[PDB]
């Protein structure tokens, strides 16, 4: 499988090898501010991140991903609405070549600069790989980036990316702390939705926060210094590694806030 985000490998050719591509609940998606329904029966989200244990940064050649030790309940996500126990197994991120792009959820067509995925799987399914195969199986948390002021939080992540510049380099990367990439607010939308890189299994509930946290331009750059290629390979620039947004069809968007 040579998938990509380049002109010949990028999100309109996926469907060739992942006829899913096309399926009915398939991400990202705009989320259309006026449209989306607030249920007041949705419940406050409950992270719970206290004792999460970061393991590794890994550079996959498409983004790079940090690791958590999964087999214990040790980072959590609960409630909103989640039936059950999701367990983080990882984080990354996707982003631009410049400012005005660079998510995948749009909000009223607009794009952020980047968005980061929390990545979850229901507990009741044992491991992650059995997870993506039910229609529940995994929880994203999406959070939005825009570029401002910079993120604390995220600088022990920008000053590790040297180390893992190229496609299957990994860096060890404990004690990092993920409640420092959080907004304030937990507000949400969510809708069921996929994986947005191939394989693009139908597998997720998307919780995508309203408020974006805000970034520096130099942690930005940062990521845009990232190569999609191996060492030794010729130098393409890890830019520009979202999907656009896919049809809603039937589906709806539901808030948690008016
Ligand atoms: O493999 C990729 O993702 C890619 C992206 C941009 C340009 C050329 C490429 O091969
Ligand atoms: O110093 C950096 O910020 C950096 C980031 C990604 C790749 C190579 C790098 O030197
Ligand atoms: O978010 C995705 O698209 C994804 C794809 C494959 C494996 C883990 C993932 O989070
Ligand atoms: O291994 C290679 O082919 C190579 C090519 C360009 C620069 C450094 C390298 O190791
Ligand atoms: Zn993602």
């Amino acid at each position: 499988h040579h998938w990509g985000y380049g002109k010949h490998n990028g999100p309109e050719h996926w469907h060739k090898d992942f006829p899913i591509a096309k399926g009915e609940r398939q991400s990202p998606v705009d989320i259309d501010t006026h449209t989306a329904k607030y249920d007041p029966s949705l419940k406050p989200l409950s992270v719970s991140y206290d004792q999460a244990t970061s393991l590794r940064i890994l550079n996959n050649g498409h983004a790079f991903n940090v690791e958590f030790d999964d087999s214990q309940d040790k980072a959590v996500l609960k409630g909103g609405p989640l039936d059950g126990t999701y367990r983080l197994i990882q984080f990354h991120f996707h982003w631009g070549s410049l400012d005005g792009q660079g998510s995948e959820h749009t909000v009223d067509k607009k794009k952020y600069a980047a968005e980061l995925h929390l990545v979850h799987w229901n507990t009741k399914y044992g491991d992650f790989g059995k997870a993506v195969q039910q229609p529940d199986g995994l929880a994203v948390l999406g959070i939005f980036l825009k570029v401002g002021s910079a993120k604390p939080g995220l600088q022990k992540v920008v000053d590790v990316l040297d180390s893992i510049k190229t496609k299957g380099k990994s860096a060890d990367f404990t004690n990092f702390d993920p409640r420092g990439l959080l907004p304030e607010s937990l507000d949400y939308w969510t809708y069921p939705g996929s994986l947005t890189t191939p394989p693009l299994l139908e597998c997720v509930t998307w919780i995508v926060l309203k408020e974006p946290i805000s970034v520096s331009s130099e942690q930005v750059l940062k990521f845009r210094k990232l190569n999609f290629n191996g060492e030794g390979e010729p130098e393409e620039l890890m830019v520009d590694n979202w999907r656009p947004a896919q049809p809603l069809k039937n589906r709806q968007i539901k808030a948690s806030f008016k």
